């Protein structure tokens, strides 16, 4: 888990293309994938997908986090984790 402070070091880093800092920033929010990968069971994606379809939102995330934008790393990453699993679900439908 990674105070405030040291969020906006590495997110600033990241920001800068840096990969340690982006590994450090996916790390300390692997759980937060499962986590939210178990709110849309049953929706016809098993959970290994969820949470595949999920990592790919949370290494998004990595990409372009500004912090000035004034939101902490995970809800940002939340967000992303959402869109990614609820883009897969709206694939199963062509
Ligand atoms: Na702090
Ligand atoms: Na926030």
């Amino acid at each position: 888990l990674l105070t405030a402070e040291e969020e906006i070091h590495y997110a600033t880093l990241a920001l800068k293309g840096d990969m340690e800092a982006r590994k450090k920033m996916i790390e300390s929010n692997l759980r937060l994938v499962v986590k939210i990968a178990r709110r849309y069971l049953n929706r016809g994606l098993p959970l290994l997908d969820l949470i595949e379809e999920g990592n790919l939102g949370l290494m998004k995330s990595v990409e372009k986090f500004d912090p000035k934008r004034g939101f902490r790393f995970s809800t940002y990453a939340t967000w992303w984790i959402r869109q990614t699993i609820e883009r897969a679900i709206m694939n199963q439908t062509r």
